[PDB]
């Protein structure tokens, strides 16, 4: 008579039935005769096996020595101070699933297609999450074999074997290629609060969420783990909530606070992460369905590595991704069509702020950042790229505005792109560089703003479309940089440039018997890659009345009348020399101005 | 003795009283004798009628055939997999309320006033949410009768009949006009998780939240619904949480994933939505209190329509709204003072990326977007506006930076504004266009960067304040666009322009007996609307020693001395022709440079 | 037999044990014999003293007359409509703790160091939150004694007495200085919903959260409180969730909606706040550990003050902070390295939009804002700074793009920096101003774009590095501003400027017997600080065939041949005067063009 089943709630259900509406870990611990001090792996596995859809957990530290694999929807409601101690062997892994349903049966055109045919659409319906995936190694990028092409789509309609999807294709895919079509069954794994402990030797990421869509995470915190703290893998449309994901293990091939692995449409609106290596690593792995990362937006994040790599990262399978209003030591720039904007970027100890080491092609945008440097920037420039493989598309570096701080040096560079000597063939595609927007630099010395060249001078020409360096500011009067450094590739026939205009005035005084009156040669603060265009004009001094023919003639009745023909008497990459050529030799010394303007505008 | 009321908790309350602290749907189902497989409409209505303030729901799919109207605060705590199936007839509608309390009694000045008098302030206190609303059709915009002016305010203080409000008025409102003052009693309708199913024929939006303030939504997901998936209506200060709101119905007048209806101070920080038509529609309807939308900020969202409209939208009652770091197919630009920045914008099949179809006035800012095009852009330009009604204020298109991708064509345009032939009267206000910031375009052909003209050439002049096209890049050597296309309106007397400077060098060699030495005519890559300003100078070749009088004279003792007077011998919209005029005919051929610069700077 | 302890759940725990898994306020009220209508202070204190880690609260208004001090982790789960009425005396204060563990033992270099030695690292481990703090008054800024230097760090590793930390130092700290090292034990204080009422006389902030890290707040709302609605103090890595924090009290020294006090790494992604004074105040106080604020990012917020101060604020202990896509009446700009971008900024009644009143040094970035003005801007410029103390570093104002609206006036200024007469010594560091990006201004009159000067003209020179005003637009034909206003400091020897180029054309007609043919003097729309560089060229009219020697010669066999030597005949700050000097006096009148270009480019 003393059972909860014998007690009647006013509704007519029993007290047992009231109790059954809420699942608690403690009832399971009692029933399974597992103490809260013992490994609870079998208990967590039993709760999920029982199909419990929401589990409340009392605040304790619990041993969890197993890898707990959630494959159905599950929600934790954990009290603060609930900690799962995975030791050397445990972890949580929450995953949806895929199946290969068909193959591609029409060609997909990058940035254009919104539909494709399949061999079999019988298992496809509107709203499905499909994966287009090429199983061929290097099919996205030549840098790593597992950089394979693909993307996630949501089905808009099916008509026969024609699948219309929302949006536009991010890549080209051919019928003739090994293109498989997967269908995803996503998981909805939820938690208000999840806090974990692992040793630095535990090879399991404390939490992985895999094949999930349309979600915002709860609070997550880890201590330990060998490789990464939190991984979001093959996820689609999600926001990362503020967290304490970290890695503090001895250096290995990963060491990531958060790893965003093969995800699409991923924001991180504010937070901080610290790691032995990358704090946020954007990349992934090489299993079936591990698509390139794209449409990433990280904002307001403070991201640091303890070793001399970058806090913020983009691997070579990452495109269409931005860090905005973030702080990082160093930065990696991914495949292309990526951006760092409004960021505070600290130079690495090994020189340079931004590295392009796995370039595929597209734009590399550096918009209104603040850069903090201290090295001479002689071995690595502020922004440095090394092309070791053929590009898929033309590469453009676009540095628009911002503030470059430091001392610089006689050999410092702002943007340098080199072809590796290991790429022993001419580069098919082109490089462009665009530096603009009133970016300032307080270096005491700077060798160049932009340079692009092969790794062996005179081996190959690196094709260049255009280089624009049109609106930059060196704040120090000792700085004397090239706008564009001259060498074979930057001087090749078809290269077009815009190089910042300069202008000035110089007072000259003619002397008796002059047939020319020449300013001294003018050494330009900013040097061009080649002799610039030069305009020279002559005019009166401020504070003097308007010239008439009496200024240069002793008697205006005497003809020919003397006039000052303005010319540029000498031009070099680094020099102009305004002068006057007289039509009759000077009799009376006169003081007046010569004006000049230099520039290059070829595209 | 077997009642929960007979069992004593250690606190001294009964077990029934413990149970009563938490409301569950299952107790209601039992007590009301409604099976969980039956329509639960009467149960939900009874729970809310009972004043339950927080309801826990067990994961099942529940039939809900009625429209459930929440008019008091209510909170759901739903297990994952809780689904409300509305079928053809059901939905949820959560609403606050309004009353008309008074009328406006002083004139309000746009961007200036922070107070207004009323006829009766007896029902107003500090902190109240008031609505200023004009009941007269077309009082905000001439495009649709229900585009009526008004705004939401919060009261800062009341002194007699003077209401001081926080902020500054967004519009002008006159005593003499039909201006009513409403007071809002907001609802606080909450959910952790809400997932719904409706047929595509169900005319109810699955969830509407109306007259709520100061909130962040929980997770929401719908399948089905005829018109829209989620509507936020007459809401004030809110953030939209990530969701799966959608529409997939046959095309009708709406088909919106999320509709933001008549809202003020509305962010959406990351997400994705797909719809038959607009994914996010910003607009609303025409009931009392349906103010213009303003102060919208959507960030990090991927927004697509299946039909050839736009994923991202702004209707003609929308101002002060931005999409930033979003992706969309096509784009609508609302009333004015709106922006798309840092967006990926795909061209519609029907040509063009951005449409201004209900313009009221103000700025239309396109900042650092990437545009993906494939059509010839001959019928609709990249950015295209049609003025069919008088503007309320001058209209400015400001395209600052970015990357324009595609092939273009011989008739392609970047920015075109036309007056409709249906507006058979001269336009009162002005149009301005400002294209700057180093925006690039890789078209093989382009007709113009900017053009503004009436729909019948020579009918009316469209007034233009200024057109600036000062810093653009056509990357292809085949492109030969007008900066500003010349026609009646762009050439009218009072129009002021800035048109990008060009410059170059040409080597010339004089011939024996020349009295002039003329470069061949130079055809400019970028064409002006009218003959540009031209500067010509003469100078030495690189690699040659500084000129003296011996360069152009066989014997410098013989006077007059020959000098090279530099001139521009011919000017056209598209041509310059530097030359030298000699003061005595040439005896010795000489090779030297002529330099030129063109530009227009009128404002 | 009627105890919950006598009833057995199916798990084997008693019904009392089931009940004990959830804490409710109502059980405490019963057991403590406190009615829900009485002061519940003793009940809240007992719940927290009992170590309850999660408390559920039924919706009622509860009297709380005490200041409830949470010093251990605590979580509320409050029903909507739960209100804590603090009256005149109550409040909530949730705090972590600190201890001074050691002192600094090596010098730290701003923007460079990532490690420091301590006197004792025995209490330090990896992951610890440490505070570096200088106890000396004015050690961050000279404006207020409690502006002391320091920062928060997280430990990466400890080796002996060497502490490596994540990131890079934000300031310099010397061994020799009074630099203490604190260790923080943070609190995790959580709530879903917290709504409070206080009188306007209650000196307690309704909620303070102090010494917490890695969190996102829940929903918070207050009515009342004398000084501020919500304070986040000495917090590290957090996001502020949307809220209704406010202040409506009579003006005092604070009156803040939200006060961010001495915090680091703080985002606010969307919201609205209203206050008597600042809506969001960023600053803090002067206790041990009250570091400068840094790494703030507020986005999508509508922020207003009722009095004529600013809605958005940054005090003089704030650096590295941005408001983006926000709306405010007026704005304060903090210490430096701060930004307002993409904001709508309303002019205060007392003139001006943006105030720099406690400058320390660094950049003050105003990027793409829209400014709404109505005063003549004669007493305070749009952007105005007053230097009353020595700067720590050079100060740069960088106004890049945007839209300046209003009438202006004959004395209006855009950027003005003045040295106070109260600073009766020469300023050590420099001021720079950079105005660019195509910023527009629709004023009918404007005196200057940029001016920097001492408070007594001719007393001291304010050192200026550079002033650039290179790309601005006055849309009105009546506006005639100086680019840079000329006075002692802006004209001093070492000052370098870039001042926007101008150019034009004028047709002239020679007359019989001319020895010169002079255009009338040209009055420049934009005036320079000093006589500009001037280029003059001569050329043919549009529509005329290419010039040859016949244009200026009646018989080309007669030598010398007449040629038109182009010159600038007069230059002033505000004037040019193109002319031709003839080598033989004119016989036949000719009509032709003179062209001119002006500019200054000195850095
Ligand atoms: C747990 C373990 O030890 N696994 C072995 C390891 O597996 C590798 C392999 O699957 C590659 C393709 O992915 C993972 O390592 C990447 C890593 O994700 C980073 N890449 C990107 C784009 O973010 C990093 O930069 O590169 C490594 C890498 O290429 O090794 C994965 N590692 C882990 C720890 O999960 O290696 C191999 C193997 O054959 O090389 C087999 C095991 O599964
Ligand atoms: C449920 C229904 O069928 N209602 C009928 C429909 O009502 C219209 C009407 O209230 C207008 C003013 O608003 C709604 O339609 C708008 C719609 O919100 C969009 N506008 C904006 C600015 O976002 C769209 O672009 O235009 C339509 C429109 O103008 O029709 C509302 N429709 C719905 C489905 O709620 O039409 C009428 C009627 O008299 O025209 C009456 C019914 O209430
Ligand atoms: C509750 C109270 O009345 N406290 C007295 C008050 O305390 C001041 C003092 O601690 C200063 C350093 O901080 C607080 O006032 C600041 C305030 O935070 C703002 N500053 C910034 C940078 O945000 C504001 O602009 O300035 C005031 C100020 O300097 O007074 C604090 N006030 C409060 C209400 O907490 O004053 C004194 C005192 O000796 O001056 C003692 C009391 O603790
Ligand atoms: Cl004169
Ligand atoms: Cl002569
Ligand atoms: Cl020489
Ligand atoms: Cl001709
Ligand atoms: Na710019």
């Amino acid at each position: 008579a003393n059972s909860a089943s014998a007690i009647l709630d006013k509704s007519g259900i029993s007290q047992q039935e009231v109790n059954d509406l809420t699942a608690h870990l403690d009832t399971y611990l009692k029933k399974m005769n597992i103490l809260p001090s013992e490994d609870i792996s079998t208990v967590l596995n039993q709760v999920k096996s029982d199909g419990v859809k929401k589990l409340h957990v009392k605040s304790r530290e619990y041993i969890v020595n197993s890898l707990i694999e959630f494959t159905d929807d599950f929600e934790f409601v954990n009290e603060t101070g609930t900690v799962f101690n995975f030791g050397d062997t445990g972890g949580f892994y929450a995953s949806g699933s895929h199946t290969q349903i068909t193959t591609l049966a029409s060609d997909i055109v990058k940035n254009q297609s919104q539909s494709f045919d399949v061999a079999d659409a019988s298992q496809i319906q509107k709203g499905d999450w499909l994966v287009i995936y090429c199983t061929d190694d290097f099919s996205y990028s030549p840098y790593r074999n597992y950089y394979r092409k693909g993307e996630f789509v949501e089905v808009a309609s099916v008509s026969g074997n024609t699948v219309k999807f929302f949006g536009r294709a991010y890549d080209n895919y051919l019928t003739s290629e090994n293109i498989v079509i997967l269908k995803v069954n996503p998981i909805n794994f939820k938690f208000n609060y999840l806090k974990t402990v692992s040793t630095d030797n535990n090879p399991n990421v404390p939490l992985v969420i895999d094949y999930a869509r349309n979600f915002e995470t709860g609070y997550f915190e880890n201590k330990g783990g060998k490789f990464a703290g939190l991984r979001l893998r093959r996820c689609f449309n999600f926001n990362i909530a503020i967290n304490s994901a970290k890695n503090n293990a001895p250096a290995n091939t990963l060491n990531y606070g958060i790893q965003i692995s093969n995800c699409q449409n991923y924001n991180y609106f504010g937070g901080s992460n610290n790691s032995t290596r990358h704090a946020v690593a954007i990349g992934g792995d090489g299993d079936l369905g591990c698509v390139p990362c794209r449409n990433g937006y990280v904002s307001g994040a403070i991201l640091h590595s303890e070793t001399d790599t970058s806090g913020a990262d983009m691997h070579g399978n990452v495109e269409r991704t931005v860090y905005d209003h973030c702080t990082t030591n160093y930065a990696t720039f991914g495949a292309g069509d990526n951006e760092y904007s409004n960021c505070d970027i600290y130079e690495r100890e090994g020189q340079g702020c931004v590295l392009i080491a796995e370039p595929r092609g597209g734009e590399f945008k550096l918009t209104n950042n603040t850069y903090y440097t201290k090295t001479p920037l002689n071995s690595w420039s502020l922004v440095h790229g090394i092309i070791e493989k053929q590009l898929h598309e033309d590469l453009t570096v676009k540095l628009d505005g911002g503030c470059i701080n430091g001392v610089g040096g006689a050999s410092a560079g702002i943007v340098t792109i080199r072809q590796s000597n290991a790429l022993n063939e001419a580069l098919t595609k082109k490089v462009n560089v665009h530096i603009t927007g009133g970016v300032s630099c307080d270096f005491d010395a700077l060798r160049h703003w932009a340079w692009v060249e092969d790794g062996t001078i005179g081996r190959y020409t690196v094709p260049i479309g255009y280089i624009i360096v049109d609106d930059v500011v060196n704040t120090k009067d000792t700085a004397n940089p090239y706008l564009i450094y001259p060498s074979q590739s930057t001087l090749a026939t078809n290269v077009k440039t815009r190089q910042m205009l300069q202008q000035g005035v110089v007072s000259v005084t003619s002397a008796v018997n002059n047939t020319a009156t020449r300013a001294n040669v003018i050494n330009l603060k900013y040097k061009y890659s080649k002799a610039p265009n030069v305009i020279v004009s002559v005019g009166n001094l401020v504070g003097s009345a308007s010239w008439d023919a009496t200024f240069f003639n002793e008697d205006t009745n005497v003809e020919p009348l003397r006039t000052p023909t303005p010319v540029n008497s000498l031009v070099a990459i680094d020099q102009v020399r305004p002068a006057i050529l007289w039509n009759k030799k000077v009799v009376t010394p006169k003081t007046f101005n010569l004006y000049w303007e230099s520039g290059i505008r070829e595209i």
